[PDB]
C-alpha cells in the first residue's frame, strides 16, 4: 500500500557525510534547511545519529526507512518533505539542548515521529475531510489526518528490510508505538490549547512532575506543538517565505470548497491575502506565544524558540504598521 523507495535511494543516502560547516550551524535553534535541498535525508541520519548513537539502527534499514517516508510525502506546499526534516531539526535542537531529561527511546522515537506527523498528507485539513465527510472522517472522528499519518508510519515499519525498531525488546518495542502515536496525534493543533492549558496550571502550581507519566506526555505534546509551528522561530525571511507556503496550501483547498459550493474562511480564500498579517498577529497571540512561553518555562534551554518567536511577532506588527 505504501510507496516504496528505489534500491539507488537509500544505498545513496548510507554514502552521505554532512558537510563540516554544516555540523556547526544545525546545533542552532534558528537553522534553516531550505538552503540545502539536496542533504535533507542525510541531515536526518545525521541528527538521528548524533542524538541516538551512529548504531543505535541498522544504516541500512534506516535509510530504506527514511528514502520511503520521503516518497510518501505529496507534492503539497506545505506538508511536505520539507516540512517533515524542518520540524525533525526542531526537535532534535531540543533534544540536543535538553538530552538527559528524555529517555533513549523518547528520543529515538520522537525523531522518528516529527519526520513522519504529517505522512501522506493530502494538502487537506481535518476541518474539510469532515465538512465534506470524507471517508478518513468517518473512520477517525478526531484528529482524522493525524491518525492516518501514524497508521502510515506503521505501515511503512511494515515494509521489508524497513522496520528500525524489529531489535527492541517486545516491550519497549510497544513502548515507543505508543509514543509515537501520541506524539504524532499531539500535532493536532486543537489538542494543544487543552494542553497547554493543563501545563500551566501544573507548573504554577507546581504540581508539574516531569516523573510522571501522564506529566510527560503532555510536555512531549507541547514539544510536539513546538516543532509542528516552528517556522515561527526562524529569522524574518525564512519566516516569511514558509508563511507563503502554509497560505499556498490553504489557498488550494479554499478553491476546492468554492468549486464545492462551500464558502471558505478567510484564512484559506485567496481573494481575502490583504488580511493575511492580521491573521498571522492573531495567531502569534492565540497560539505561537503562548506555547513557547509554556515551553521555555517548563524546558529553560528552549528560551531561544521564545526570543525568535517574538521578533516574527514583532515583524508582523511592522507590516501591518506599513513598514514592511
Ligand atoms: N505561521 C503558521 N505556522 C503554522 N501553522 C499556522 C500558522 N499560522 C496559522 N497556522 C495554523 O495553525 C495550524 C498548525 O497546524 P497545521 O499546519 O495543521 O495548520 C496550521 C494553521 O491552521
Ligand atoms: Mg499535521
Amino acid at each position: 500500500h505504501m510507496s516504496i523507495c528505489t534500491s539507488e535511494e537509500w544505498q545513496g543516502l548510507m554514502q552521505f557525510t554532512l558537510p563540516v560547516r554544516l555540523c556547526k550551524e544545525i546545533e542552532l535553534f534558528h537553522f534553516d534547511i531550505g538552503p540545502f535541498e539536496n542533504m535533507w535525508p542525510g541531515i536526518f541520519v545525521y541528527m538521528v545519529h548524533r542524538s541516538c548513537g551512529t548504531s543505535c539502527f541498522e544504516l541500512e534499514k534506516l535509510c530504506r526507512f527514511i528514502m520511503s517516508v520521503k516518497k510518501n510525502y505529496r507534492r503539497v506546499p506545505y506538508h511536505n518533505w520539507k516540512h517533515a526534516v524542518t520540524v525533525a531539526h526542531c526537535m532534535y535542537a531540543i533534544l540536543q539542548n535538553n538530552h538527559t531529561l528524555f529517555t533513549d527511546l523518547e528520543r529515538k522515537g520522537l525523531l522518528i515521529a516529527c519526520l513522519c506527523h504529517d505522512l501522506d498528507h493530502r494538502g487537506f485539513s481535518n476541518s474539510y475531510l469532515q465538512k465534506f465527510d470524507h471517508p478518513l472522517a468517518a473512520l477517525y472522528s478526531t484528529s482524522t489526518m493525524e491518525q492516518h499519518h501514524f497508521s502510515q508510519t506503521v505501515s511503512i515499519l511494515q515494509l521489508e528490510g524497513h522496520n528500525i525498531f524489529s531489535t527492541l525488546s517486545s516491550s519497549e518495542y510497544e513502548q515507543v508505538l505508543e509514543i509515537i502515536r501520541k506524539a504524532i496525534i499531539a500535532t493536532d493543533l486543537a489538542l494543544y490549547f487543552g494542553n497547554r492549558k493543563q501545563l500551566e496550571e501544573m507548573y504554577q502550581t507546581g504540581s508539574l512532575n516531569l516523573n510522571n507519566q501522564s506529566h510527560r506526555d503532555r510536555v512531549i505534546g507541547l514539544m510536539m506543538t513546538a516543532c509542528a509551528l516552528c517556522s515561527v522561530t526562524k529569522l524574518w525571511p525564512v519566516t516569511k517565505l514558509t508563511a507563503n507556503d502554509i497560505y499556498a496550501e490553504f489557498w488550494a483547498e479554499g478553491d476546492e470548497m468554492k468549486k464545492l459550493g462551500i464558502q471558505p474562511i478567510p484564512m484559506m480564500d485567496r481573494d481575502k491575502k490583504d488580511e493575511v498579517p492580521q491573521g498571522q498577529l492573531g495567531f502569534y497571540n492565540a497560539v505561537a506565544i503562548p506555547c513557547y512561553t509554556t515551553l521555555t518555562q517548563i524546558l529553560p534551554p528552549t528560551e531561544p524558540l521564545l526570543k525568535a518567536c517574538r521578533d516574527n511577532l514583532s515583524q508582523w506588527e511592522k507590516v501591518i504598521r506599513g513598514e514592511e
